[PDB]
């Protein structure tokens, strides 16, 4: 159907514009904190702490699916990636300081995409 079409040209600019959005973020990580998964060789006891794993690079996999419907779902991944190390990592410790600034510097970026999202529909 031509709905079906008009419905993937829209979920396709929305991965174009959310793309964007993913690397005004991750130029917020100059230090390459979130860009992987954490490592369960190097942190065995991982996911007793954390039961949802995020990064950066596993955001980009389901981007290029198109799996993200909404800004909203982009939002969660993200949350999970800084709400997870905030957790994880204790307040003095560069990791913690990193997430608050990635946090931060994030929310600027994510104000205008909202309104772009709702701008452009």
């Amino acid at each position: 159907s031509m709905e079906q079409v008009a419905m993937e040209l829209r979920l396709t600019e929305l991965t174009r514009l959310l793309r964007s959005v993913l690397d005004q973020l991750q130029d917020k990580d100059p230090a390459r904190i979130f860009a992987q998964p954490v490592s369960l060789k190097e942190v065995p006891d991982y996911l007793d702490h954390i039961k949802h794993p995020m990064d950066f690079a596993t955001m980009r996999k389901r981007l290029e699916a198109q799996g993200y419907k909404n800004l909203h779902e982009f939002e969660e991944d993200f949350d999970l990636i800084i709400d997870n190390c905030m957790k994880y990592n204790a307040r003095d410790t560069v990791f913690y300081r990193a997430a608050v600034r990635l946090r931060d510097q994030g929310g600027v970026v994510l104000r205008q995409a909202r309104r772009e999202v709702d701008s452009i529909g």
